[PDB]
């Protein structure tokens, strides 16, 4: 699909696992830091998700992938890196670095056609597969695919606001480590908490999580805010969404609007299980968000708190690949 | 005081901690599993709170700490335990198996002259310290201190709800791991959540310290209820309150009100911080609630998030050895 | 090969995943305590191997997995076990107590025709394949697989010791956390540092495994003891075996020596790597034992240090499957 | 004392903890990225030796410590630090960039009298508290305090040579996670393994401790070589060291040695157990090294393996307090 991808950090180099597993093609990876041979070990060893099953090599100055030649290429900045000669077209953006328009922009200077920003974007059109896909139109040429938690959370509030109407909620996400954190005491100048041992603590962080499912839902802006706890597992998230409803209901209610959702509409983005799941069942889960139904309570008939797990690097990952197949479908037809 | 104590698992242990720390007086301790040599050990050395600093033996059958000599018992049943023998009047007791009045009235057979259930209890009236003490009357022979949750949550619910009235919350508290936990997955059969390895998952659980709030303030009884996340840390926990409130109010407004009640009538109860903290900044802490002052976050006028750490073995533990002393003065009174 | 298991805590259930994954046919299951709905789940999810990929459910009180029926048995006392009635001939004795020949005997009386127990054996001559299978005779009724640690010892010191004679040597295993260790710390009356907190500690403990391969090597006995480090991870361990040996040679013949054998009459057993690895990158891996070329050291010509890796769960798993085969077609030519 | 320090990470850091807890005087800090409300909170909160029990807050420009000001100063490069200017003299070097005399002498250009580099140097001359220190002489104006592990390996180095002579060593410490390693898999260019997530795996590392224990110890040059093992604890580590001997002797007379040597010699330095030890019952020593009697094996009169702790944080920043205590003796003699 003349993917290139600009990043091959954790979620530069998942969206190429993501790739390679839907049958995209990605045929560039641009990255300042890492070389080609140390980006053969870290595409090959993965302490989460496994070792790739397949065979990695570097070969003549290319990242070669079970015969996927992928050109490489170290510009630090994206106005020089060449997409055009790879033939990259669609770019994922993922240091976490140009993420407004303007800056993401600086992709079309190689020759990208479009710009997917793997992150929340103050400015670039902000999209969740399964809720607001058919707002993107062929002229948009930088879009964001939102966060990992908005793509569990978003979801889950379509159904709920849908079928019984979200007056307010507060939301919480117990969210495993990432890689902004220290490993002992350090320093974390912009964020105190995250700067303390990962491995030791509950830490209390931000999250725009919610606030950005009122951009992606525009019914749902105000209505819901939250923030974050990050524990000690590697990965996979939890959602924990407390709601003052509009319309009377029973949990079974709430059960079973969200288990037709996940047969039907969003099936693939919003999954549904009954069991006694804890967070290790759901590495390398590829859907957004998956409602446990036993986990959440209702106090009253219009106050309630639902629970929605995902695994927040591998979802996501998914997801990006999800939106650039949307994209492209909309550009050609 | 002539505390007795059944039991040496954390709880039993961390009160023989707190009486000494606080002056009190245990005379005996039973247990039928550990041998005086292993209690010598297991009370010494601890992995989170730390070393007993003081001198810890066996002598003559019994465990001499600090010069204080402690009856040591290993009887299975309580009507067995020769508590009058060593001159216990106050049982801590703390096994978790006796806890309604019928069951831990046994330890009476003994010579006991009251005992404290170091646990929730159907029947026995539940104190909190610093909320419902002054409900204690000399002629309850059997009370409840309630849990370590309950003991977090209820100063909280009190000051929220006297000053702005709480109309409907909902809890969740992330949770350190504790004793029934599994290290990797096995049987729990009674929780199947339960069994799955706990340093490997988020773990989803239930929680009856929102209900029992409703025993302890009885006009919060039904509107309150909760659940638990096990999370990889081994002490320290948070309880995540959402609550929809009477009174419209800023979050400046419940702040304030947090910071006198830790002030004045639950100075020593209820702690208020507004640092950068996390969950080890509270190893230790004496104190049964700490409102974070920071982490919260307010919607609108009526419904606010408040977070409230605590110490689950540590303060909890302090808080027995205080419904004790108030016990012993209003019974010599 | 009509293989009943009797156990179906860890060893159990991953010897039916193993046995599943190679083809064999596993007819019955027993266990006292996990009844069939429960057996089905923890089947099913496993915190470090990954959710079972395939069908598992309970049919008229039998398990059924992918089509494959398994009879059940809920018995206590393993000389009860009907084992003829599912025609159960080999069966694996994984419940760590039916250790000996004389205890595991007692599965002769519902029909077995051979014991294999998961364990060291204190009479029950001990396997471990690639090493001495060729001792094993038609006539002997019960065997032992060894133990997981003895599993990957004893390949890298059948090299060793071929090759340029081990005078004497000492190992340590860095081991993962095992199901007989505590979450916070608890009793553990035979080994007081092993009821300390788990994840929280580093905790030396014991090991027979050197001592066995004196039996599996028997011109070893006597020239090999070692210990272990218990330290908080979930699976996969590594063998830091420092040896004096007997002819002078460098650290490339001891590489050299040990590819050739991960070649030929080790495949399989005995892997062998020059990557940078980490215990992840083992997480289901099948080998018995995996050599790290960059991490072991040599002092001098006759004193080095060399490291193993296993994966204490899935390798081991895997070879109880392998000793049946071996048994089978010497039972049956 | 006059001591000034560079660099407040956890080095710096809990050297300032050490000197406070030592009645040592530091009168300035230098770091260029933490400034002064940032150094408050982090000398203040610890997530693994808890919060200082003191009053600290920023005055004017200085960090005030129990009523103690400290300077603060914020320079990149040491040449620029104003040491005089705040009346040091003795420069902590913590910064572990600033390691040989060439690159440690740019302090004098600010004031400086002597400058102790608390890492090891390629060329500064070592010291270990309890080993070398009648090596100092005035005239040295660059010093080195070696490493933790050097100082943990040293003393049980020297007992063990002085009465039954070190042929050959080999040593392994198991140690806990550092500041330089990963929440989760990334980047880390020199040292692959080092890279990847820290609270997931065993990592093989290198150490240069059991060499710098020849230059330190002159006689074991060359006898001794090692690697390290990182492992998801937050501290507290433990030197397994296996050893040929010169002499005959029995564990016994091992033992015995160590005992003597840790009352009388090297009281203070090295510590004596024969208690079931785990690493968190060492969080906090001021010890450099702890013999732990009950986990060492002897194979034969001649071969032992001998374990020995330390807590990798804290027993090193006290060492650092005691050597310029050492050298100010010296010094003014």
């Amino acid at each position: 699909s003349k993917i290139g991808i600009n990043g091959f950090g954790r979620i530069g180099r998942l969206v190429l696992r993501a790739a390679l597993e839907m049958g995209a093609q990605v045929v560039a990876v641009n990255d300042p830091f890492i070389a080609l041979e140390y980006m053969v070990y870290m595409f090959k060893y993965d302490s989460t998700h496994g070792m790739f099953k397949g065979e990695v090599k570097a070969e003549d100055g290319a990242l070669v992938v079970d015969g996927k030649k992928i050109t490489v290429f170290n510009e630090m900045k994206p106005e020089n890196i060449p997409w055009s000669k790879a033939g990259a077209e669609y770019i994922v953006e993922s240091t976490g670095v140009f993420t407004t328009i303007e800056k993401a922009s600086a992709h079309f200077k190689g020759g990208a056609k479009k710009v997917i920003i793997s992150a929340p974007s103050a400015d670039a059109p902000m999209f969740v597969c399964g809720v607001n896909l058919e707002k993107y139109s062929k002229d948009m040429k930088v879009v964001s695919n939102a966060s990992c938690t908005t793509n569990c959370l978003a979801p889950v509030a379509k159904v709920l606001h849908e079928n019984f109407e979200i007056v307010e909620g507060l939301m919480t996400t117990v969210h495993a480590v990432t890689a902004t954190q220290k490993t002992v005491d350090g320093p974390s100048a912009k964020d105190w908490r995250g700067g303390r041992g990962a491995a030791q603590n509950i830490i209390p962080s931000s999250t725009g999580a919610a606030k950005a499912v009122g951009k992606v839902i525009p019914e749902l802006d105000g209505k819901l805010t939250g923030m974050a706890f990050r524990v000690p597992t590697p990965n996979v998230s939890v959602v924990d969404l407390t709601v003052r409803l509009g319309k009377e209901c029973s949990y079974d209610d709430i059960k079973a609007a969200m288990k037709a959702a996940s047969e039907g509409p969003l099936q693939g983005v919003l999954g549904y299980t009954e069991d006694d799941v804890v967070s290790c069942d759901f590495t390398g889960d590829n859907r957004s968000s998956i409602f446990d139904a036993k986990a959440g309570i209702q106090l009253s008939k219009t106050f309630v708190k639902v629970v929605s797990w995902y695994d927040n690097e591998f979802g996501y990952s998914q997801r990006v690949i999800d939106l650039i197949k949307h994209m492209q479908k909309v550009d050609s037809a």
